[PDB]
């Protein structure tokens, strides 16, 4: 029978996750209370970034939060990786490659072709 280990849980300060995706992360904070896991609907808070600083978007207060069905293609490929195991109460920055962003095609005239995305999640609820 296999067990799990929980290094990332126990040793996540600091450390930047690479994944086979190319995918990459880090915990800012670690959350405290239940994990994403797919088909689940969840809800966060968020900002994006270019590279370079420019912001693209963000939950501002309005009546947010954002809520989304986990592993069902609602959103991009690098946010329905990178939210699953994120605990309620956590904050992982998102570092997303283009195939796993918006690629060539870009997004609004915003965004552009083969662009790099940074983003800050917080999970409110699973
Ligand atoms: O595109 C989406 N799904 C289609 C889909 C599915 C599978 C693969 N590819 C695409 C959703 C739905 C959406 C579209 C447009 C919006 F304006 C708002 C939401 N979005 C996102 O996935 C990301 C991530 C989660 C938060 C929202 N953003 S985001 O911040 O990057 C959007 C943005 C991009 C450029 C901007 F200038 C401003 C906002």
């Amino acid at each position: 029978m296999h067990h799990h280990h929980h290094h990332e849980n126990l040793y996540f300060q600091g450390t930047v996750v690479t994944t086979e995706s190319g995918l990459k992360y880090e915990d800012l904070t670690e959350g405290s209370g239940a994990e994403a896991r797919a088909g689940q609907t969840v809800s966060v808070h968020y900002t994006g970034w270019l590279t370079d600083g420019q912001k693209f978007d963000s939950s501002k207060d309005r009546n947010d939060p954002f809520a989304f069905v986990l592993g069902g293609g609602m959103v991009i490929k690098g946010w329905d990786e990178g939210v699953q195991g994120m605990k309620v109460g956590g904050v992982r920055r998102l570092t997303i490659p283009p195939q796993l962003g918006y690629g060539a095609r870009g997004a609004g005239g915003v965004i552009p072709p083969n662009a790099t995305l940074v983003f800050e999640v917080e999970l409110l609820d699973v």
